[PDB]
């Protein structure tokens, strides 16, 4: 009853009770790219799939998808066992790059001339360096950091031009050729889909991804034009919109109110905005989608240790369960499952912290505050969503059955945070794999046919869900679910709620 | 002030600074890197609260020595009583450690043991000063009869770890499982030996008895397992050293078993994460830090985070994203102080390192959720005449929006009943005991203030002058300005009372 | 919409119409003023909801030709079954009561001091003044003693006991004012031991299952076994009639608790109450039963004491106004007019003048603490889809919560919890449709349409059958959202399906 | 604990365990006035005498006045029993009267109001006179006029200059000099009469406590009487009587001029429809409260006692729920002032208003009323009615200089009794009119010391607590004082032990 009494009662010497809640999305690369490594990876609890297109040829990912595809469709066999397993293509997006070296070595001693004059963009050295981003010039200023590979070199502008920056170093180092930087002053005016994304996006939509994470997202209508090539055949695409810089942070709000949802790339803010500043931007921009009911992916410096050790350190355990108790929906997993020596280990390991975090979630106490952050009234299906979520903790339920076509109703229940289980049975296969996106959704596929009395398809759909949840433990005979159904088809939304016992 | 804890998290802005004070506590470690009067009185302009000697290391002349230059840089601030900070003394002792010998040769310094590698560990005196790739020497007599064949072995603070293979009468050929450099002398842990090394060593009674001599606050007591670890300390401060925290460092699986009873023997916790690190998968430390900083919350009790906390800022001059986010989250879990370490003691960088520790618990000060911690500790509370008013003064704190509670406190218990409950507003506690003042850093949201003028005839132009100070004071720390209300508690007359007596005063 | 109960009385304005429906119960007294088909029918009009019949007096032949008369009345509205109001039977037990005879030849006026005189002797029954006085108890004289007490007319005079004698009593009147013919009589202290089921009542009750009454208000209830009485002589043919427990002395009120969990519901009659217990504690006894019947979800009517003015008077008194409006406000789910109904100059007048004070008193109820209290003192699929159905009409501001119910729980089970929003429970089954006016709050319609075959079907009907009738009483305009409560499929157990449906 | 629950565990069987909260205000009159009376209906409850100024002299008020202090003052040889008693004086205030000779003079009838002065002694039931000249220009077509106490109902069809026609709606017989209400009828009369200036200053120079101002209107008409009281009457309280529909129109700006409020009833019953005066009682009661200014429920209170031992169960319920609604007081006329039981009507008062105190739920008043700080004074009630709940204390022991600190801790109506410690003998009396407040008088020097004088005045209070059964030794008090002699308000706050 109190959250202070939930972290005494915290005791690391039981095994955790309560299911999973959180996604986990996997990058897919060289160490995973098997079917027999992905069957083990979907065993181990990996929901989506997570295709990098800043590295690989579209031959290499239409491989990798097809073993992906491969991998789940090994399982069909067992509709009330089948987890449905979601394709997420992650786009390369905007860069500013050094192009080349000739590497060589950089101290404030000699100062350094950025020019982006191209007959200077292979004799790059210590005293002149060539940009491959033409306008940086208006962007930056003469207070402005200029961040070189990673943010391991950093510059200060001191004379800005018309097509030229003198800088003079701090935080030297060794600079190599094509280099990534980062400017901390930001407002960069780059396309927000590079020539590669539209053929990537394309591909994507040929593809049939599920969703798209669309990079350096810097305003709202970056994350439409992303919308708009993925056109009238990509419309039922999900898209992740990913915070990278100080400019996405201050202009979140625009950009979650255009998005499908958002990615918080940790790393990648690390460089761009203070360290003793970045947990803050995390805890708002998670709370924030909590309150829209949009999903949030937290990415990036996660589990990077199990690379190269088949355990992570105490502080990636910590940082893990951090953001799946700041409300983060998903996390995900990049090198450790993409190119590590320990990918399975990876996946079993984001699954154990995950699973032992949900012990210090106070499910009730997110519910009192989402329930009083809603409208004064809102539409019937809002009021019947928070209605059901009532219910569920007041017959203590084991879980909360939602038929829906597009997941939206499914959306609208977890919104609230229940404590049970949503289990959203479908029939599109493409709203099953979008499900795993919101926490504490469990998508299943219904594969049965279409009944002709309504009421009998319905009774048909909350008997597979009361199927899944007998076999996964949610429930047994006795305990009471809540069911979300539609009225009559021919009406809109799912607006009708029953308590019914478990047979 | 925000209706929900997810309206609060909704409205942090990064752009903006701060508009709470700090109010976690900053203990840092001195070092050869920090212990020049000249360091230390810029420690203390950054925020050091608490210093932090590790009797690990070092003679009782080299830390008489340390203490000295700590009180001179703290006293010559005491020229101005409304800027005087007071600065504790930490003693954090050596406890039942096993060390490596020393690296031989002189043309290695460390060595690399490498995946895979044997490395034979001997007991053999003839090595302790010829430790390598291949020998290792250490201080442990018994470690080949607590050992068995698949014994984990751990040394350095867990950055390499060894298999036994083989084990022999007075030696053991292990793998290296994780590589490494390894230097002269480090720390070894045996998870899952029965190490029969005493809680009070021979060096522990000398040293605990130098404590009492050089007149230290507090004692840091290494790897506490049990209550009669905490009695056997405090029975080796005895009489003279009867008003000296103990704070029971939880280091291993054990003390966490036995938590509750360390706890109620103790006057507080530090939360060793990297040693429970050792004992404790990853998927399971945050709840042991979550669990023993909520319990000590819950008990009144101080708790102090320490260990990997900015250890990147020993080479270099800002941390890492994900350093800031796990002090941050320290703090957010109700962590009273913050520790530093090797970034104080030896770094390159100590003062930034203080600085970087105010800044970063400054920021995390705004994701608290004050009003929730209140009502909780508030309802999970039973009820003397002193602890309502307590509350009462903190319930004030928050619909009065005070500038502060002003407490006038002989003990200190008074401030520690008000800290308790977790008020926002800053906690000024006006002592005329010097201990007390400097105690008092142990507790979040405590700003002892030492009163330096005299006891008034009349008790009642007393209390004036002491309130009258307090808020000079925070006028000055820009806690409060004219017109602003502060909450003063204080006895009722002259004589050990309960401190029952609660005022709202408007700032003159 | 207040945050609290004290703004909500700070923001009542006497000058502004009432903006709610009139929740509570009307139940009138039929007698000689109110017995005509014309009359019930402007009775009906003006908010009558239950007709009660007083078995104390009359024969079955009488009260045949008045419940005929209610129900001509109640049937000349069925040709619109939109604006057809359903209107309940309720058969009042005389019970064990005591009774004073006929005045000789005219009234006698008791002056405080005098003697007075009962006696056993048949001579006397119909010859009653001042010195002399005939009671119809036959055992009078052997279950009291010199000292006793003894009350008449309902109440206002005493008398004590100074001599006994065999066939005889002898009196002196404590309490002066003026004796009527045929009055009422209690004796505190005395095991008068009469039971609850006479021989009379038993055929009265055995009458009204012959005549289809729709609920029982059963006299003097002093306990459960009293209770358990009246449903065995109602028996198998009267299972699904409701008994209604008339709480009329101290012993009802210390053993309430057994009487309520074997009763339907209760009548708090404080008139009774105020002869045996004190002025200064029949608001808490009245206070304590609603209370408990609100808290156990069983109807409650407040009766006796209420427009008595209005026997004589086209208006009531401000003491009388306050004190039905705080019956209202106490949570009573309907208010019972006697004399002012049954035998007064103004029936007509003394109906109306109850439904505006009913009206007006609904202003003062705070529904938002009564539903987070009563939910707080509550679960089953049935309870949670009630208790959701009553939180829904609160967030979304709903005009009504329709419910289609067969026997009517799902209906009572939403009236348990409160809402603001009228209650519209569809039956088919016209007995439901009439005992839904026990509870507060339920607007009882009955659909005549024939079943349809297609379950969804039926139920939209019903809907659209609720939706016509609230918007041609004004509860609800197209566009406006309403609550709907229905069971699932055709002989689906539990109404357990809950929808928030736009207002076409 | 719910309200609910509350209601749910009412047992009429049970003796009251608290203490009566409510101030009773008894009119003293013929069956009252004597010395011998007074001392019972003090001993009984009595906490205000009321002088009803409609009748009698100012010899005879004087005469009154004089038996309630020798009644009260023989009490105040033991001071930890001394129960102070306040004075009010409530005016004959502004009428409307017909005015006519012989004996007397149903329905239809058809009489004519005539302003006439020609009709002064001379009138029957087909021309009636009255000493209201603008009675013809703040009236219209469908106006209603009451005569006697709303007996009669008249209805004006047509008028005119000088005169009036009207139809006679209810029957009776028709007196000399009888009352005349004019329901919805914004009445322009003078506010404070020639009589209500003589009887105000009668009021300075007796040193009463408080004015029930007659038939208040407006705020103007409260300025009015504030000025007649002037300088040498400006700590007397001020209670505004509203008496009909302009006063409840008009009652927001009528309580932010007045110190407190007396809801007639029986007034209101013939200005206003009957089924809406409840109403209008919940409303002017609540938003009493809401002020924290004292609200006093009058009229048709224990009336049938005027010639009965006992009331009715209706009585008993009415007066009841006037201390539920969160009346601060409850008012008898005729059944103290002049009826045939003075002694059992205070003591029928009091059962009633102890008994309707196991109905009241505490916590959600203090609760409603501390979420609707404005200075450290309001900040420090709170806090001690917050502490009060959570230590279950006994009492609240409050030094009042004003008494305006114990006036502001009873606004958010803790269980606990506020015992008022006062040397000031008005402030004391003056306590009476807030509900909860058990106001004593300390005789004891001052002390040299402030912290002594503090401490005498505290164990005074302690000693008056466990005398009355509030606490004993080893239950716990809140304390509030200044600090400092001659601080500005109650400021500070001690959890102190019963010694
Ligand atoms: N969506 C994830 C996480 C989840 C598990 C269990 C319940 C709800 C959600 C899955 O299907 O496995
Ligand atoms: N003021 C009244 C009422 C009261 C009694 C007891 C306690 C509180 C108030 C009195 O002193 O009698
Ligand atoms: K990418
Ligand atoms: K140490
Ligand atoms: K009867
Ligand atoms: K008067």
């Amino acid at each position: 009853d109190t959250f202070l009494e939930h972290m005494c009662r915290l005791d690391i010497d039981s095994p955790p009770i309560t299911a999973r809640n959180t996604g986990i999305i996997c990058t897919i690369g060289p160490a995973s790219r098997s079917v027999e490594t992905l069957k083990e990876m979907i065993k181990s609890g990996m929901n989506v799939a997570r295709l990098n297109f800043s590295h690989g040829t579209h031959e290499y990912h239409a491989e990798t998808i097809k073993n992906v595809r491969t991998a789940t469709e090994s399982f069909a066999s067992d509709p009330i066992l089948y987890r449905p397993v979601a394709v997420a293509l992650d786009t390369k997006g905007p860069e500013i790059r050094t192009g080349l070296i000739k590497e060589v070595e950089l101290k404030k001693g000699a100062t350094l001339k950025i020019t982006l004059d191209n007959a200077y963009m292979e004799k790059c050295d210590e005293n002149i360096l060539w940009l491959d981003y033409k306008n940086i010039c208006k962007v930056v200023e003469v207070g402005s950091k200029i961040y070189v590979d990673d943010g391991l070199i950093s510059l200060q502008v001191k004379q800005k031009g018309a097509d030229f920056l003198v800088t003079e170093v701090e935080n030297g180092g060794s600079l190599g050729s094509k280099k990534g930087v980062n400017l901390p002053g930001a407002a960069v005016d780059l396309p927000a889909v590079s020539e590669k994304d539209i053929q990537d996006l394309k591909f994507g939509v040929e593809q049939d991804v599920d969703m798209v994470f669309a990079s350096f997202i810097r305003k709202a209508s970056d994350v439409h034009e992303v919308r708009k090539v993925l056109g009238e055949k990509g419309k039922n695409i999900k898209i992740i919109s990913k915070i990278e810089n100080h400019e996405g942070v201050r202009r979140f709000d625009e950009i979650l109110e255009a998005s499908d949802g958002i990615m918080v790339a940790r790393g990648d803010l690390g460089i761009e905005i203070p360290a003793e500043k970045v947990f803050l931007a995390q805890k708002m921009m998670i709370g924030r989608c909590n309150r829209a009911g949009k999903p949030v992916i937290c990415a990036t410096q996660m589990l990077e240790s199990m690379i190269k050790k088949p355990r992570p350190t105490r502080a990636e355990g910590s940082d893990v369960a951090n953001a799946v108790l700041d409300g983060a929906d998903c996390i995900m997993l990049s090198g450790e499952t993409a190119k590590g020596d320990y990918p399975l280990e990876a996946v079993r390991m984001q699954h154990l912290i995950a699973r032992e975090a949900e012990a210090a979630i106070y499910h009730l106490q997110l519910f009192e505050e989402l329930r009083r952050l809603a409208p004064i009234a809102a539409d019937p299906a809002e009021a019947t969503a928070v209605g059901a979520v009532e219910a569920s903790f007041k017959c203590c339920s084991g879980a909360i059955i939602v038929l829906t076509k597009s997941g939206r109703s499914a959306h609208q229940v977890a919104r609230y945070r229940p404590r049970a289980p949503i289990i959203a049975v479908a029939r599109n296969p493409q709203t099953a794999r979008q499900a795993h996106l919101y926490r504490g959704i469990f998508p299943v596929l219904c594969k049965d046919p279409v009944q002709e009395a309504w009421a009998e398809d319905v009774d048909l759909r909350v008997n597979f869900a009361m199927n899944v949840g007998k076999a996964r433990g949610f429930f047994k005979k006795g305990d009471v679910v809540i069911v979300l159904t539609g009225w009559r088809p021919g009406s809109g939304f799912t607006n009708t709620m029953r308590v019914v016992p478990v047979p």
